[PDB]
């Protein structure tokens, strides 16, 4: 009964995947085939051609990106065929590195072998590759608080951290067979931080603010053709936005804002001062003038959304229906002066796509 | 079939109403008398108790109101009794007046007599009761581009602009019998406006912006128990966002930004540097600044979000189930640093409540 919901969405699919890149004539022998590899099988395996389409597909259905004007530029990574922790582990470091190439951003997916029956090949348990830990007990709040329940959860593994503001959580992952997961501290090398200064405030740096140059998102499952790859970690480049308006100034993570109208020499006692309004700003122009100064790619959101746009128009005119999720497009700094805020967009979701999966963790 | 309509909107409304006074016996005897009258009549009557309750529920039933904290303290003004326009006219400039109470604005809604077979009684074309007027043609651009085609409508009538940037429209309504609007010019002493200055930036007058003080919506439709009060302007006081953000900010209104940054010394040039965010924010500081310079009620949306969270909380109390639409209740400015951005809400309808009518003019 599930070769018939996996074969379902095997023929829209190949169907769809073959139409874009000009191979509608070979639709016919290669669903056959799959029918059969199905039928014996249980489930098929992609080429080469529609894993990587598939891959550029799905993210071109995210409704809650404002990126997806490049999905055709992303570079796809094919490690299906690795059975052992040191082969994972070496194709995340590997993927980290080419994916940050010195700077200049290059969006990159490493795909991993798929669900068998359900059951996962790998289980990666990081929400990014990279990530600050966060750690919360008796008053104190250190960290990310995002990352405290996996920081708890790795210190139960054997690791520990220093207990700074910005510890970097191991890559930790479980493979099949095994009860629990493995981890492995992150090579620096590897990692590229951003130090948040301020173009024309020096008292900016004694608040000694800096991010992680690439967000690789490692727990969402990949969807192609009914098929499940649940271990599939992906990344951009940031918007602006997201470090200094979110990451860095909610309450609920890194909490700076008073902090940041303290050394841009303002109150933060009065509402009516728009306080919060004027440190995100000047917060949010220190993260992109810090990652442009080090050479990380970076966008902000006024060049994001005029990107949008042009994927929005180059949709159309591709004769591609637009889907989009209005509430996560607009961004969190001046949603009204892009032209995302002035529109409606059809939140409905097609296939590929990212999804939510469960948590393996709390 | 329409008695029908009205009277099991009729139930719905007296049983909510009467049992929120504390008036639940008196449900009983009500209903019947309606019942009768709208079978004799084909619509019925509110009370003074019925219509000014009804109304108040109205207000807080509104998805997108993020001010509705002060739902019960709503000035109803009953004016169910004018028959002529001078009546109407004279019961619109009270109600400015009132409403103003000489910046100590109090919110207030003035209620007409509601359609009767569908015929409107009173037909109001001002979108507000105080709006500027706005022009364009052969390349020029002149005053508030949102009100270009009532302002053509109302040169069609006789009336006329001086095409400064800020010119009042003239109330126009239509009245049960006659094919035209008349329209009559506002008196300037019964409108406060206030001219835009930075607390702390003094070039910033060389701008020469104002607004306003009193925002009375006239072309929303309020309905209370079936009954459809097609002409009841309202008005509360303004969101610093919706001058600061919106009529002075959007390109399809003021467009005011890089005067705006250029005032304040900074270049509009590049997107990296946030120029529109800094601009948005002074020019919101600005606007808060002038009101509370002149005496004028205003709230900003920090301070508006805080008394729209303690709505949720009196709700959850009363065991009221709550309804918004998270697209409108967000602010246009820093929407993240608010609890709104964080939950969502159920855009449910519920009445009593005030609905979109369509236009006269155009
Ligand atoms: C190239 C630069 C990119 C930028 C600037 C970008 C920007 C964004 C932003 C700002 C979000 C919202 C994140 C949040 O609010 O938490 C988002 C969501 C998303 N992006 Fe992108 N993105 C990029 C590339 C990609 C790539 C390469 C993929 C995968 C192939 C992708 C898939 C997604 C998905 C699945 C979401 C939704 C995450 C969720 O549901 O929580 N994006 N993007
Ligand atoms: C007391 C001060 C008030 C404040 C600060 C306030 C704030 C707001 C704001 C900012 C909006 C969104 C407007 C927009 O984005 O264009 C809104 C919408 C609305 N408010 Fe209020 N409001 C107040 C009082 C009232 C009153 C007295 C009523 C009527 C009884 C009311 C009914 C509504 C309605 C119906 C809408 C929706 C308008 C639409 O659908 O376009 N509000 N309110
Ligand atoms: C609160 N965030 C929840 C969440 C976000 C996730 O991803 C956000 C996300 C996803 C892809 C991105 C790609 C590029 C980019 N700059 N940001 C990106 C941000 C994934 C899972 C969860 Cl549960
Ligand atoms: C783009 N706006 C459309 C529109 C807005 C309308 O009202 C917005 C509105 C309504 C009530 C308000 C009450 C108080 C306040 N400060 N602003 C308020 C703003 C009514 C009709 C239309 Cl068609
Ligand atoms: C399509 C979208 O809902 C539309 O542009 C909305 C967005 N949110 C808004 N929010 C407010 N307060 N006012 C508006 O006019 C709008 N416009
Ligand atoms: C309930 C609401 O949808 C939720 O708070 C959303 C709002 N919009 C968002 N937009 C982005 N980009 N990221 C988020 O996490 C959220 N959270
Ligand atoms: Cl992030
Ligand atoms: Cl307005």
């Amino acid at each position: 009964e599930e070769k018939e919901i996996l074969w379902n969405e095997a023929k829209a699919f190949i169907a769809a995947c073959y139409q874009e890149l000009g191979k509608a004539a070979e639709v016919k022998d290669r669903l056959a085939d799959i029918k059969s590899e199905i039928d014996l099988t249980g489930s098929y395996v992609h080429t080469k051609e529609e894993l990587e389409h598939g891959a550029k597909m799905a993210w071109r259905n995210s409704n809650r990106c404002i990126g997806r004007l490049f999905w055709n530029s992303l570079n796809v990574i094919d490690r299906r065929d690795v059975r052992t922790k040191e082969e994972v582990r070496d194709a995340l470091f590997h993927h980290i590195e080419t994916a940050t190439n010195n700077g200049k951003i290059r969006p990159t997916i490493t795909i991993f072998p798929p669900e068998e029956k359900g059951e996962k090949q790998v289980e990666i348990w990081n929400h990014q590759l990279i990530r600050y830990a966060g750690y919360e007990s008796d008053g104190e709040r250190i960290g990310d608080p995002a990352s405290c329940s996996l920081t708890a959860a790795c210190e139960e593994l054997g690791w520990r951290g220093e207990r700074t503001d910005f510890d970097l959580l191991p890559l930790i992952f479980r493979m099949k067979g095994d009860e629990q997961p493995v981890w492995y501290e992150l090579p620096r090398s590897l990692v590229i931080e951003v130090p948040i200064t301020h173009p024309d405030i020096e008292a900016f740096s004694d608040l000694e603010l800096k991010w992680y140059g690439v967000p690789i998102i490692s727990d969402m499952k990949l969807e192609v053709g009914g098929i499940h790859y649940n271990a599939a970690p992906f990344n951009g480049w940031y918007m602006g936005t997201e470090i200094g308006a979110r990451n860095l100034a909610d309450e609920k993570r890194y909490d700076k804002l008073k902090k940041v109208a303290s050394v841009i020499g303002i109150a933060a006692d009065y509402n009516t001062d728009l306080w919060k309004d004027q440190a995100l700003v000047e917060l949010n122009k220190a993260v992109l003038h810090s990652y442009k100064k080090q050479g990380v790619s970076i966008v902000d959101h006024h060049t994001a959304a005029s990107q949008f746009k042009r994927f929005e128009e180059q949709a159309e005119e591709a004769g591609r229906k637009l889907t989009g999720d209005w509430t996560w497009l607009i961004p969190p700094i001046s949603p009204a002066a892009t032209h995302i805020f002035h529109r409606s967009y059809d939140n409905s979701i097609v296939k590929p796509n990212y999804f939510y999966q469960d948590k393996p963790y709390e």
